Formats: C-alpha cells, sequence, structure tokens
C-alpha cells in the first residue's frame, strides 16, 4: 500500500537500529523524544486495525517492528527500575511515585478495568509479573481498597518492589517471588495479568490448572496500532478460555483490558 | 473455548439444515424468523471482534459458516427483486420502498458514509452494483442531491431498476449496464462499490486502472461478527489503494464502509 506511516516507522527503527543503544547504557531522559515519536503513531486515532494489521504483519516490517518493541520494552524497564529506587530514597515517597512517566495512564486503565473486572473494596487481587515498580498493585489497594499479592519471578526484582511497597507504607500487598504456579498457594477473587507477562501461553495454561470457573481474570494486551509496542495475546494463547469484555484504550492509554473465565 | 454463541451459531445451522426448500425458491416471509435469529448473533455489540474471528475461523464452523451465507444473500436478492416489483405496481411507489425491511437501516448507513465521503449536493456520484433495487442511487441523489449513475451488470436486472427509479420519479439517476469496466469514460466525485460487488479482486484491479489518486472511493464490507453474514474485502482485494477512514457499524446495520485512495 502508501500508508505515510509507512515510512515514519522505518525511519524511526533506522534511528534505533544506527544508535544501538544498550540496556545499561541508555540515557532514559535523553530518549524520551523518540518514546513520543512512537507513541504519537501508536495513540493515532485515524488508524482503523484493518490497516495496522496490514502495516505490522508486513514481512518488509518484520525488522523494524522488532526494533521498536525492543526499545520501548527496554525504556519502560529503565523507567520503572529507575522510579522504583527513587521512590526508596525519597523524603516524599507518594509524590515521587505520582510524577513516573506513566501513572497518570495507569488511573485511567485501572479505572476501566475497575468497572469492566467489578472490582469491589475488600476483594483479594493477585497481579502475574510485578516487576521493580509495581504500580498496578500499589493502585489495587490504594485506589480499590482490594487486598493484593504480586507475584514477581526475579528475587531481586521482587526485593525491590517490597522496598517500594515498604517506602510508600500501602495497606495489603504483598510480594511473592515465584513464576506463575505459585498461584496455587493463593485464594483470590480476582486474577491480573500483567502485559510482560511472558510467555503468555505457559502463563495461561498455568492459570487454568489453577483457577475455577467463576475466578474474574484480566489480561493486557496491544489491538490496533498500539500493536507497535508489543506483541499481542493471540487467541491461541487464551486457549481454555472465553472472552467476556474488552476495553480498547483511548488517549495515551497502551493497553487493551480483556476480561475472561476459564471454560468448564 | 466456550462461548455461549457458538451453540446458538449450530443451531440455526441445523435449522437451516432441516428446511426442504432449496435457498433460492424459499417463500421469504416465512424464513425471517431465521433472518431475525441470525441478525440477533451479526448485531451482538458484546461480541468483540478477536472472539468474532475465534468462532468464524474455526474449522468446525466451515459448514455453518458457507449455509448462514448462502441464506442470506438468497433472502436479500429475494426481497430487492420482491420490493422492485412492487414499487413498480404501486399507486403508492414511495410508501412502498420505505416498507422494504432494510431501508430504516440504509438511512442510518448513508448517512454515516455521507459524513465519511464529505458527500456535497450536486457532487457526481457512480455506484458500482445497483440490483434490481438501486436503494443507494435512488438515496444519492434523493436525499443527498448527488449526480448518480447506477452500473449493473444483468441487462433485465438493469432494466427492472431503470423502472424502479421511473415509478418512484427519481431525477438525476441513471442506470448503465456493464461491468465497472463501463468506469473509463466517466467524470465522477465519489465511487461507491456495493456489498455485492463481485469479484472483489477484478472490481478493485479495474477501478485502480480508471481512477486518479484525488477520487474518492467507499466500499462496504463486513467486520466482526457481521462477518457471518458474507465474505469480508481481504487486504489482498485493495491492493494499491489505502484506507483513509472506516465506519464501524452499530444498532441493526450490517456493512462496514471504508474510504480508500489509489495509491501514486
Ligand atoms: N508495570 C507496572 C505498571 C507501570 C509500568 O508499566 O512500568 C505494573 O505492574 O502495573
Ligand atoms: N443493495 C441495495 C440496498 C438494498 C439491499 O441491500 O437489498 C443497494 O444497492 O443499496
Ligand atoms: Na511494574
Ligand atoms: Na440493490
Amino acid at each position: 500500500s502508501c500508508y505515510i506511516y509507512w515510512d515514519k516507522i522505518k525511519r524511526i527503527a533506522s534511528r534505533l537500529e544506527g544508535m544501538n543503544y544498550h540496556f545499561d547504557e541508555m540515557d532514559t531522559s535523553g530518549v524520551m523524544p523518540l518514546l513520543d515519536e512512537i507513541e504519537e503513531i501508536a495513540h493515532d486515532s485515524t488508524i482503523d486495525f484493518e490497516s495496522a494489521k496490514h502495516i505490522l504483519d508486513d514481512a518488509e516490517m518484520n525488522h523494524a517492528l522488532s526494533l521498536i518493541r525492543k526499545f520501548y520494552v527496554n525504556l519502560g524497564m529503565k523507567l520503572q527500575m529507575e522510579k522504583a529506587q527513587e521512590v526508596i530514597e525519597s523524603d516524599s515517597p507518594w509524590e515521587t511515585l505520582r510524577s513516573f512517566y506513566f501513572y497518570p495512564r495507569y488511573l485511567e486503565l485501572l479505572k476501566n478495568e475497575a468497572a469492566l473486572g467489578r472490582f469491589r473494596r475488600g476483594e483479594r487481587a493477585v497481579f502475574i509479573g510485578g516487576g521493580p515498580l509495581p504500580l498496578t498493585g500499589i493502585l489495587l489497594s490504594h485506589v480499590y481498597g482490594m487486598r493484593v499479592n504480586v507475584v514477581e519471578i526475579e528475587p531481586d526484582i521482587a526485593e525491590l518492589s517490597r522496598k517500594v511497597i515498604e517506602g510508600l507504607g500501602v495497606d495489603g500487598v504483598n510480594v511473592i517471588t515465584g513464576d506463575e504456579t505459585v498461584i496455587d498457594g493463593l485464594e483470590f477473587d480476582v486474577l491480573m495479568v500483567a502485559a510482560l507477562a511472558e510467555p503468555k501461553r505457559r502463563v495461561f495454561r498455568n492459570i487454568h490448572r489453577y483457577v475455577d470457573t467463576e475466578t474474574r481474570i484480566i489480561y493486557r494486551t496491544y489491538t490496533g496500532m498500539r500493536a507497535i509496542l508489543y506483541a499481542p495475546v493471540s487467541d491461541d494463547d487464551i486457549t481454555g478460555f472465553r472472552r467476556a469484555g474488552v476495553v480498547l484504550p483511548s488517549g495515551k492509554v497502551n493497553n487493551t483490558s480483556v476480561l475472561v473465565f476459564k471454560c468448564p
């Protein structure tokens, strides 16, 4: 075809490949302009899902797509690690948390998820894939009054997130070190699967093993042009589950949120 | 998976299988309830596009899908034929036209397409694939004040549509007997491609030959669960064009309308 975005994407990828930013080296503040350029294309409302799929599925786009996704994931992770440490050291930990680049979008996302999942105060939530800054975990208690167990696979990352939570004094948010298989030892009303919880198919296979058909499960994915940011969850990934509600994002929110229930 | 809609579809497919009628011979009034059942599923706003695709692409659905499509197309053509002749014989042609099952849906569909295509009074439109009841061509003139040419391949169907237009006393709608290739020698501001214009790949090929890059082209297609009604236009079909706007339907409107321009 002849979409003006094709060349815009290729020019971004050319700069990413050319600079070859290393996780340990990348200056997080210095590459924010690039993140904005990528998000400008991701968040563009005039691009329909058919066209997005046209572009992003093309064999000639594969290399460029892979560069953009790698940069986005690396930059997101680096921002989380930086913010986590800043919160731990801050004279004002909540103020510090609130100035996190993605904080406003997470409020918007979680409000839509809370409606989708009919969250009630006191309910027990598990969040799979906390990372260094377990922001959703934090908000589920601080805004929604839920009792939260966050699951994180990397021991040093899980410990950093404990320190974040302790530095904030958020009520009722615990961190369990391990993979999604630790949910067998937990009792919960709502389960949420982080956009970064991987590998998706194994994750959902394990969830299926341990949950019943009444448990509300929400997962985060990418649809439309926002799929430039990260690979979407596939239908095959959720075998054994039925979709029961979707929230498509608007504004600067990246994720699509999907409610599923386990099939009988 | 375990969608409730799956069993609902199989049930309709078995009622269709149950008929002794051949679909080109069925009584139109007697099968309206089956149409209603199919439309309830197609029009269900709770079914997300990913789930729809899950159900419709499924191997086990191949035959139920083809059967429901064959029924829907045969019914639609029969309703058109019957209505065209009824309008021709009526002492109140406009009243008769307004009683057409899909009439109010077309009012809504065209209103949205008029915004999508930026229609203006006195502009020239070509509609590819009129059939016996050239309702869109009629509305384009009578409501939107456009100067219309309708193209219809079958000589007797084309002649029937001329009689309908005359009976209604609508000015500014001509019918040309021919395929899409007739557009070579016409000057027009917008081209519209009927949902029924076939075969899509050849039709778009020819269009591409005879239009320039500034001409607004709108084609009608099916997305989401509404794909149960008829096969969608593929991206391969539109090679050489870019999408520049999409209207997804709500309510009981079946078609998705897509604005495209030819690529430089
Ligand atoms: N990953 C965070 C959200 C903030 C971020 O994306 O870095 C979470 O666990 O909710
Ligand atoms: N096919 C008609 C509309 C009526 C119908 O769908 O049967 C058209 O060209 O607009
Ligand atoms: Na996190
Ligand atoms: Na028609």
